[PDB]
């Protein structure tokens, strides 16, 4: 079930080590390309002149063993950031040649540890490298949660251990590989290989990790507890942060000797899989999006573009929404006819944008249970799901659903509606152009009508998330703005991220609306308390809708309808990331724009410190009317 | 085996026709979307205002259905081209609704015709559907080997048919693609669904369809014979065309009734099949290669980069090579050294780029056969490989092996050589700047030493293939010249191809060269003698080395060493495809350029037209000293 692999610092034979690593349950083998020991001279002389071959042949493993099964090591002298020029001079040379020798054996990954604050010189050497030659191998920064110096012995007599609370100062390990990763320019190729150590940090030092690009989770033999059988067991500390490890999907990697002598080392990985199989299961929301995580696509435009079936397909996939629908239709039916003009009042609904007819359905569905007469209109622009409609019609609902096949700004209405339904809302809500469509349509509902959903509301939360950040960068295209994709949205499954306030309404929108000269144009200024140190790379976009009373759909968070799968959210980048230090606001501006034939959001960072305005005129980004 | 599909033009139930179909052994079905009668109207009243549903629902099959098994057809009474203004407007309006609705269903391919000269508004419209929205919908375009009007009876009393031998005018339907496919800018979307007569016709009409896009092979049943069994074959003439077909791997398609109405339609498959299974099957090369057809490659520099493991290790798994080598060395040993001189004489041999040694292993292999005294070094410039060599070394060899880590240019030699055997050799021979690192080691050979390779020449031969144009059309990246990928030589396996003319003499080298102030920069005009009507892409490069004496390696077709695969062929293209009428020359310029730091390729078509001159100071390419 869990990818784990095995660090040694040792290997006497290559061949027998993988052996027993193998049996042992591991899937892959951390271990040195060079002697660790074997200390290399590259100026002076007579050392650099050494004979004798330099290390292990690349013929006792395979290639494929190489690719799959093997991940590299710096050797420990090699010390790039050292005082001494020539132990400088000399660690160059020597990371080159091992990172070299790494690309050559074509290994997926490589370890490569940040032990201390300045690294600045391995980073220049490391992205040296990355800009030599092609090559896909994974660099894993080996980081711990808590720096050595802060997890030491007090036992030295004139140096004692702070006992003092550094809020900053516990987030120092973070911030060796903010900087370093900062000065590479957020290659894809560097990720982190998080050490987890005996005692566990404050809980705002394991937050700031949120939103990392961590692909390892390395686990000393040290931190496991006893149990009463004798074998290696977690606290319940650390129990939690595996369980969140399981959710970001990492690779475990065990170091260290074997401290329970008595039993197996397949003990340890054997506690692992019996975490993994011990956790909450998936449910309907996370069965279906297993598979789309951080997964960036464009937001889709029905209005500008026609559908295509298997879009309107999943769609209808989801049970939840048209239930809500469904029931929402019902309760408009009750209030509206009485008990007594039962078979009287035949009330006038006009599904705006029909689709392939799902809301047509629910329609009837409610009529049914409430036992109310209805006429159905289809409103469907869209000509391709017309034909869906019509055969719909012919076969199964008669005369009673009058499918039309226009825009519902331009029909010219042969009758005034009671209900009017529409399901024009996406990620973002007013994305799609709900406000537009249904201001056209207004026109023709009943002065006393309904209008089902009759209002819905966007909301924005500040993000950390430099894997996000750095799969937006990389929708970079020919032909166009180098930053232009900084300044559009997206729909994402948002995963490996961290949420750093609360969220907070950005647009409302009635239907039927009753402001004099509608204006759907909007700008809202938000604050954002922030209560951590963080770097916010966008904002996460999300909306609620009243359908018609308590009747509601939602994929905020808090207030997220349970099961439904029909939007994920949304993401607004910013072309520079903002560093955000604990008690300082996130101040955030958005306009909602338009002209006569587009409709854009524009938005910009106001604090702790201001941005470009993006998406400017919709240069970037814009919404066909 | 072979992948078959069904075409129809009538389907009186979705369901019911691909069940038939599917139990025939079909993989898909190609069918229409609208009823091929069902003529519509889109400007005059009142049938523009026709009511009810324009064609079938998409709910009859399932969405993987439509996507994998269903092929569209465009309605026969669409033309776009139509002298009459109405037919030609109505035509567009239904041509956009049916490729529309063909996008909606998510159909994998759509098929439309090529039945006339004229087609250049049907372009236009198709084009114009390539641009809006995206799709992955490949359209294949049914054009006829040859046209209806020369296939036709000579029962018009009046009119006979043309008894005139017309070259240009039998090779018309070729002219009708090249055009479409010219007006839509060779879209990568846009194939051949190339339509089988009952007389096939000269030869050259049918070589003219070498290199084209041809995804699909439509065979009427008509064109079958029978056999004495009375079951459905093919003609000899036909068979042979199967089998050319069958190399492209095509899809090929059945159209028209049962003619053998005692037997079942299936026979007409198993035919196909029984012609599948009865082929040359695919020796050492195509074994290989096999999954390389048409892929571009960037030639390997391992001067200026250091290969890879797995790059040796490809090179090591080809056994002809260095049996050659064996051989060449082998005699050379004979040759220098008598049989009263073989434990007197020891001849100095030295590799010059060893590599992981499988020369070193080989001049072993050759003393040994030969019984003649060696003594080895081993000069590689790559560290890695040096690993390689060293463990070797010391595990298997011994002392009679010197190991030097150096430049063949740089080193200092401590003795002359008697041979140097050298392995620098690309697919157009020089392209690894073999030239350059043997003029730099010659100082360290005996004046009467000799080198293995004595000599190598290039070769090259003119392409027309629009599939490997238009390939690499597609090589164009951000941040560069948008016509650099034009402007660089290619290792492709040449597959879908047509060579127009027989490989000539490029550049040849001799090794030691005793020509004073050695100059490695070359210019060389060839003329090539074209007898068939075409379109020239590229030119195809090949190459000659001689070992020794009568040992020699080749991968120019004429004269290519059989079993070995250490060299795929190299691909020149154009930036701008020239036509060639028959009897017209292709006059090709080849410059071999260098400076102190790089060396190039420029190359310019002189005739029947000029292009420009490709690659000037080695702009968009360069091999690095
Ligand atoms: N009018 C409507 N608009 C909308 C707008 C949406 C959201 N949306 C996109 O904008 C979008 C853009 C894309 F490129 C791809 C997909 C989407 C979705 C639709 C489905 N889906 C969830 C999902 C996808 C995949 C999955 F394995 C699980 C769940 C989204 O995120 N759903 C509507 C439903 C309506 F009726
Ligand atoms: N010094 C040498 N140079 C050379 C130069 C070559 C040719 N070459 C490339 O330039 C090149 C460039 C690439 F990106 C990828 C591959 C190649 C090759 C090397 C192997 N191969 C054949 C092949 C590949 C794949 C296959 F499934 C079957 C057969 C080529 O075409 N082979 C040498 C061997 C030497 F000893
Ligand atoms: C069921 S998803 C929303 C549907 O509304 C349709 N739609 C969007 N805008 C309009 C409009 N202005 N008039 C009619 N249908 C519309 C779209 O084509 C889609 O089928
Ligand atoms: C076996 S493929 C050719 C080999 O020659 C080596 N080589 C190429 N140019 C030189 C050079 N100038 N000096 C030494 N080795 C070289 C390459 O590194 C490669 O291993």
């Amino acid at each position: 079930r869990v990818s784990s692999g095995r660090d040694l610092n040792c290997v006497p034979e290559i061949a027998d080590t993988l052996g027993a690593v193998a049996k042992q349950g591991f899937d892959f083998l951390c271990m040195p390309v060079f002697h660790p020991r074997f200390k290399r001279e590259f100026i002076q002389e007579p050392a650099k002149n050494r004979p004798g071959p330099q290390t292990r042949s690349d013929l006792l493993l395979s290639g494929r063993d190489w690719n799959t099964l093997i991940v590299g090591k710096l050797s420990p002298w090699i010390r790039p950031d050292s005082k001494v020029e020539k132990i400088r001079r000399n660690s160059e040379a020597a990371m080159l040649q091992e990172l070299n020798f790494g690309a050559y054996l074509g290994l997926p990954a490589f370890l490569l540890p940040l032990n201390q604050e300045d690294n600045t010189n391995l980073a220049r050497v490391l992205t040296n490298h990355i800009h030599t030659g092609h090559h896909s191998s994974m660099f894993w920064m080996r980081v711990p949660l808590v720096a050595p110096e802060d997890l030491r012995d007090d036992i030295i007599e004139n140096a004692p251990t702070t006992h003092t609370e550094e809020y900053s100062g516990e987030e120092k390990t973070w911030m060796w590989w903010h900087n370093f990763r900062t000065l590479c320019d957020y290659s894809k190729r560097i990720a982190v290989a998080l050490e987890i150590g005996a005692d566990l940090p404050s809980n705002h030092v394991i937050d700031r990790w949120l939103g990392e690009p961590i692909k390892a989770a390395i686990l000393p033999t040290s931190i496991f507890l006893t149990n009463k059988k004798g074998f290696p067991v977690l606290s319940k500390m650390h129990q939690r942060l595996i369980f969140r490890l399981l959710k970001l999907e990492v690779q475990f990697i065990i170091t260290g000797t074997n401290h329970h002598s008595e039993k197996e080392f397949c003990s340890y990985l054997q506690y692992l899989e019996y975490l993994s199989q011990n956790r909450p299961p998936p449910n309907a929301y996370e069965l279906f999006a297993k598979g789309y995580e951080d997964y960036l696509q464009s937001p889709l435009q029905p209005l500008m573009d026609n559908l295509e079936s298997q879009t309107y397909e999943v769609f209808e996939k989801d049970p939840i929404k048209y239930s809500q629908y469904q029931q929402a239709i019902y309760k408009c039916l009750l209030d509206r006819v009485p008990e007594e003009e039962k078979d009287t009042n035949v009330q006038v609904l006009m599904v705006l944008g029909a689709g392939r007819g799902p809301l047509v359905n629910a329609s009837l569905r409610a009529a049914k249970q409430a036992d109310r007469r209805i006429k159905l209109y289809a409103v469907e622009k869209n000509p391709n799901a017309v034909v869906t409609l019509e055969n719909w019609q012919f076969e199964e609902w008669g005369s009673q659903v009058t499918v039309v096949s226009s825009d519902m700004r331009e029909w010219v209405a042969p009758e005034k509606a009671d209900i009017i339904v529409s399901e024009l809302l996406g990620s973002f809500a007013d994305n799609e152009l709900s406000p537009e469509c249904l201001d056209g349509a207004q026109h023709f509902l009943k002065d006393d009508g309904v209008s089902i959903p009759g209002e819905y509301t966007s909301f924005l939360a500040p993000i950390s998330s430099s894997k996000l950040y750095n799969e937006v960068r990389a929708c970079r295209e020919k032909d166009r703005d180098p930053e232009a994709q900084f300044e559009m949205p997206y729909v994402v499954r948002l995963h490996n991220f961290h949420q750093l306030s609360a969220p907070q309404p950005c647009f409302t929108f009635s239907h039927p609306n009753r402001d004099p000269m509608i204006d759907n144009n909007r700008y809202c200024t938000l604050e954002f308390p922030v209560e951590v140190n963080t770097v916010l790379h966008g904002f996460a976009g999300y909306f609620e809708t009243v359908l018609y009373q308590d009747i509601t759909l939602s994929i905020r968070p808090e207030t997220h309808s349970p099961g439904m799968f029909s939007w994920f959210p949304i993401l607004f980048p910013i072309k520079q990331p903002i560093t955000v230090r604990e008690g300082q606001t996130i101040c955030v501006r958005f306009w909602r724009c338009s002209n006569s034939k587009k409709v854009w959001y524009e938005w910009a960072v106001t604090a702790p410190v201001c941005s470009a305005i993006h998406n400017p005129t919709g240069r970037s980004y814009t919404i066909g009317l």
